[PDB]
């Protein structure tokens, strides 16, 4: 069982006010039929248009949740709504679009999923809580057929155009009128009780219901997140590199031994209590410092409480990386993952957290400046002891303040502490703009870091 099969059934009471009479007894296949879509028994890599939740979640950066409500249907105007906040009015003769016909509605549809995707990912999965209009007005935007590939490049066929006869990926669908052979779930498939709205705001208060199809788009792709990653977690799934995730991931781990050797050398404490991921190593092997560990997985629904993770039987200090808590203690070095950031790796989530894909994904809780009160913003430094010794790219005097090497106590940089400065600072940057944020006890002062060139 690699894909959903076509003759397993599909639970049809949720469709039955749009679609009066419908059987229950209905199987993928026969949905597919009423659909308008002819299968053709097609062994080419497309084998149904609906997928498991397996799939779904192997594919969450393909999800655009999709609504349609019928403004007045063959006779009547439909909304179309998509999780991007997208409003499109079809004739059949926040961004609320006008009524127009079809025709020009599908071009629309092919530039919002291309320009949305493009770097997310190969395909589009439509998330539904289907009532029966957005089903059955699918065949006015989708065409299907065998798997293919695109005109332009290597990709996947995503779109297709009547104008030209040929097939586009997300990247080249530029004036393409079709989507071409997308792929779709309905969360109303998973065994709920009462409606969308009611099993959303159960678990959220960020998206609300302004009675727009966008709405229900939003809060239906939502609670398909809050299923399968803040309720669920399966950290065996990998993911594609779409962008600069071996760079981010490098950069986080340089970040971290500077940040925490120097922290060790300023304040010289005695023991340091990690506390976060099971699998965590010493980040400073040479420290000599008392390294005591603690286990806490990524909470990816509300933030630990301080209160849970101690108080259950102030010296040292505490490092925090990548463990989110509601308020740090004073005595902390933390990284945290700041969940409102705009990259390609950090997708939309649930109650105002954000689902976080590099390698795995990470549903983070919403990010919460109150929760650093006890601790300030770590200021940009490079360390280094290494001796001052080339061994070599070309260079132009640097001159900072932050650079705290021997070279820059003595008076002048040395080439080599310029070129690891200049990509340590590069790292720093990647970081910072990948979402995370930096934050360090009140009395760490990069000016005790010189005393130790002695
Ligand atoms: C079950 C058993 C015991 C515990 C507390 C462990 N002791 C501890 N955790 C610390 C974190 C930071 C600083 C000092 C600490 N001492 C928690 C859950
Ligand atoms: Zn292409
Ligand atoms: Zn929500
Ligand atoms: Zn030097």
């Amino acid at each position: 069982p690699t894909h959903l099969s076509v003759d397993t059934k599909f639970k049809t009471e949720g469709l039955c006010v749009d679609i009066p009479g419908i059987p229950k007894d209905m199987t993928y296949r026969r949905l597919i039929s009423m659909m308008g879509f002819k299968m053709n028994y097609q062994v080419n890599g497309y084998p149904n248009m609906f997928i498991t939740r397996e799939e779904a979640i192997r594919h969450v950066r393909a999800w655009i949740g999709f609504d349609v409500e019928g403004c007045h249907g063959t006779n009547l105007p439909l909304q179309l709504g998509f999780s991007t906040g997208v409003n499109l009015v079809a004739v059949p003769t926040p961004l609320m679009y006008k009524g127009l016909p079809w025709n020009v509605v599908r071009i629309k549809i092919v530039q919002m999923l291309s320009d949305t995707l493009k770097n997310l990912s190969d395909r589009v999965v439509f998330v539904l809580w289907a009532h029966g209009f957005e089903l059955t007005s699918m065949k006015y935007f989708v065409k299907i057929g065998p798997e293919r590939t695109c005109c332009l490049c290597d990709r996947r066929a995503t779109c297709f155009s009547t104008a030209s006869d040929t097939y586009a990926c997300w990247h080249h669908s530029i004036g393409f009128d079709y989507v071409y052979n997308p792929f779709m779930i309905d969360v109303q498939q998973w065994g709920f009780t009462g409606n969308l709205q009611s099993n959303h705001d159960l678990y959220c208060q960020v998206h609300g219901n302004a009675h727009v199809a966008s709405c229900d788009a939003i809060m239906t792709r939502c609670l398909a997140v809050h299923e399968c990653f803040v309720k669920r977690v399966d950290w065996t799934i990998e993911y594609p590199i779409i962008g600069d995730e071996l760079k981010i991931n490098a950069a986080c781990r340089k970040v971290q031994h500077m940040v925490v050797k120097a922290a060790l050398l300023a304040d010289k404490f005695p023991v340091l209590h990690d506390i976060g991921n099971p699998k965590a190593i010493k980040c400073v092997p040479q420290a000599d410092v008392e390294w005591k560990f603690y286990d806490a997985q990524p909470c990816s629904d509300k933030a630990y409480k301080i209160e849970e993770l101690f108080y259950s039987y102030t010296d040292g200090v505490c490092l925090f990386w990548n463990c989110n808590v509601d308020r740090y203690p004073a005595n902390s070095i933390v990284c945290r993952f700041d969940t409102r950031v705009l990259s390609n790796l950090n997708l939309p989530g649930c109650d105002g957290g954000s689902l976080y894909v590099n390698k795995h994904a990470f549903h983070t809780p919403a990010f919460d400046k109150s929760a650093f009160v006890n601790l300030k913003q770590l200021p940009f430094f490079y360390y280094s002891d290494s001796p001052c010794e080339s061994h070599g790219i070309d260079y132009v005097p640097l001159k900072s303040a932050t650079c705290i090497t021997r070279c820059n106590l003595g008076g002048a940089v040395c080439r080599h502490h310029a070129n690891e400065y200049r990509l340590y600072l590069d790292a720093y940057n990647m970081m910072i703009s990948a979402g995370f944020s930096l934050w360090v006890y009140k009395q760490f002062d990069t000016y005790n870091l010189w005393n130790t060139f002695t």
